[PDB]
């Protein structure tokens, strides 16, 4: 059977809080006033909600409303445990409210609202500095939400809302979010596919906060070298592919012989022999200066096959790549 694994930071955290922070099964909703919030246009639709730009006309201010699909209470319990337990942390999206959607039949979250600029148009135009500066806030919150005892389980540009003019930021979409408890074993689908971790590719399921240092690599690498996204898989087999051709196929087997894990046998076909590549390969005219020795390192630390070999967040913050970003 597989080796076990722990988390080497914020192992116990959960563990010594009181029961009642991370037992969301029993959490009770406490329900705001449905007639508060009229919707204004329509954001998005996802399988698991629909997303509008709404107004709060107890304030005239702005909002915005994810009205749920069906699915499992425990998980809509889960995602607003969560939500309630990180407000007022660091670049954590606010849940303003919860209320009773009467058409939809199910809850409807309320969140601040970010003046956001689409990450694909925002992304052709942040400098290297920009690049260091909302790395940075990113961190505060992943390290917050870590602290905390959660991983967010789907870190990706989609869900890092960024106001650049008043520079602020904010991770949203905790649907996906858990608890970290040692000795667990988690859902694997989760993420998206080119943000996965090696550990959901390979079907290890004693995952941890590390999971997002991977995600968050993975933006990392789109960001600096201008390829969005950067290990562009087809699917999750290919998405492992795409992974050891760049980190190598013998460290993949390093990582797979340490867990005691067996690759699916489907792997014997299409994943080849490569070596481990140096990050210098991928700079070229176009994106060098959004390169430094410091960003090479810094991606080479967070983008690492063993969960227990990565940067954690608060390590990460600490690394010479964030020395020339402003701090007050
Ligand atoms: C414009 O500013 C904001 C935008 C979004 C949020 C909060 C969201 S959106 C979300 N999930 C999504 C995403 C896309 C489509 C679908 Cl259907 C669901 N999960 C959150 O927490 C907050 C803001 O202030």
């Amino acid at each position: 059977g597989p080796v076990p694994s722990r988390a080497r930071v914020y192992t116990d955290v959960n563990t010594h809080r009181p029961r009642e922070y991370w037992d969301y099964e029993s959490h009770v909703v406490e329900w705001g006033n449905q007639d508060d919030y009229q919707l204004v246009r329509k954001l998005g639709r996802g399988k698991y909600s629909e997303v509008f730009e709404a107004i709060n006309i107890t304030n005239n201010e702005k909002v915005v409303v994810k009205i749920l699909k069906p699915v499992k209470k425990k998980k809509i319990k889960r995602e607003i445990k969560i939500l309630e337990n990180l407000r007022g942390g660091p670049n954590i999206i606010t849940l303003a409210d919860i209320v009773k959607d009467p058409v939809s039949r199910t809850p409807a979250l309320v969140f601040e609202h970010v003046n956001n600029t689409d990450f694909k148009q925002l992304y052709q135009t942040l400098t290297d500095y920009d690049i260091r500066f909302y790395m940075y806030e990113i961190l505060k919150a992943l390290d917050y939400c870590h602290s905390m005892g959660i991983m967010h389980r789907d870190v990706k540009p989609h869900n890092v809302m960024i106001d650049h003019e008043h520079r602020k930021l904010r991770l949203i979409d905790w649907g996906l979010a858990e608890f970290y408890h040692p000795g667990q074993e988690y859902n694997v689908r989760v993420a998206s596919r080119y943000f996965k971790g090696p550990e959901l590719l390979v079907d290890y399921q004693m995952y941890d906060y590390s999971l997002d240092m991977w995600s968050l690599g993975c933006m990392l690498a789109s960001m600096i070298f201008r390829k969005e996204p950067f290990f562009h898989g087809h699917d999750n087999y290919d998405q492992l592919v795409r992974i050891a051709k760049v980190l190598g196929t013998e460290d993949l087997y390093d990582y797979i012989d340490k867990y005691n894990i067996e690759l699916d046998p489907r792997f014997n076909d299409i994943l080849g022999r490569h070596s481990r590549k140096r990050w210098e390969r991928f700079v070229h005219s176009e994106n060098q200066h959004l390169v430094s020795p410091e960003a090479l390192d810094f991606l080479d630390k967070l983008l690492r096959y063993d969960h227990q070999s990565r940067l954690t967040a608060r390590e990460a913050m600490e690394h010479p790549y964030f020395y020339t970003v402003v701090k007050d």
